[PDB]
């Protein structure tokens, strides 16, 4: 079905996801210059401490870190959201090369890699009505640029070898996403879409202005998965990312000035 090669990559989705050439796709280039310093927003409320994590999954396209997400243990609020969003998984989105990976950009500029934090609305009951709604889940955005090592990182790094294709699934309780974060949570934000497939519109992107830095060898580590399932083909799992799509009638907020 859809991918990232050439034959079923980004340029063909609009074929079965006819919303790809929707009006508040994602992701999109953030330019500094013209994102509008809004003192109304407030800052960001990331409550991990209660954090359960269950599995961490390669399916096929990249490879998520599952959470229970049956009550209120990791929640995002504040910033320019209403209500509470639950934390349901977070991924990346990688390059072949350290000079591409992200899938929003700043100024053009592309960085090595980028997390999203995935979040849904509960006044919504369950993630399937949420994807449904304007303002179903807000998504956290993570940019990774190669420098030092990222301490908290490693843990997920080293599970990779046992789900290196797809289908594959481990065990993966015990992880805390807050290692993940970078030390500002000043940020950017749009209304916008999922970046795959549906690509459905109902995501208030929240991308954060600091990028965390991991090492070239834990990046190294993303680049040896498989999008192939086992005993097929090997096909190196890179440059799932989708390119920036027009910004058209929207405003990129920021946080700070
Ligand atoms: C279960 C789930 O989170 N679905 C998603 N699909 N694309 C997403 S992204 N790239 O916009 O964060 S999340
Ligand atoms: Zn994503």
């Amino acid at each position: 079905h859809w991918g990232y090669g050439k034959h079923n990559g980004p340029e063909h989705w609009h074929k079965d996801f006819p919303i790809a050439k929707g009006e508040r796709q994602s992701p999109v280039d953030i330019d500094t210059h013209t994102a509008k310093y809004d003192p109304s927003l407030k800052p960001l409320s990331v409550s991990y401490d209660q954090a359960t994590s269950l599995r961490i999954l390669n399916n096929g396209h990249a490879f998520n870190v599952e959470f229970d997400d049956s009550q209120d243990k990791a929640v995002l609020k504040g910033g320019p959201l209403d209500g509470t969003y639950r934390l349901i998984q977070f991924h990346f989105h990688w390059g072949s090369l350290d000079g591409q990976g992200s899938e929003h950009t700043v100024d053009k500029k592309k960085y090595a890699a980028q997390l999203h934090l995935v979040h849904w609305n509960t006044k919504y009951g369950d993630f399937g009505k949420a994807v449904q709604q304007p303002d179903g889940l807000a998504v956290l955005g993570i940019f990774l640029k190669v420098g030092s090592a990222k301490p908290g990182l490693q843990k997920v790094v080293d599970v990779l070898d046992s789900i290196k294709t797809k289908g594959k699934s481990a065990d993966f309780t015990n992880f805390d996403p807050r290692g993940l974060l970078p030390e500002s949570l000043d940020y950017w934000t749009y209304p916008g879409s999922l970046t795959t497939p549906p690509l459905l519109e109902c995501v208030t992107w929240i991308v954060l202005k600091e990028p965390i830095s991991v090492s070239s060898e834990q990046v190294l580590k993303f680049r040896k998965l498989n999008f192939n399932g086992e005993g097929e083909p090997e096909e190196l799992m890179v440059d799932n990312w989708r390119p920036a799509q027009p910004l058209k009638n929207r405003q990129i907020k920021a946080s700070f000035k």
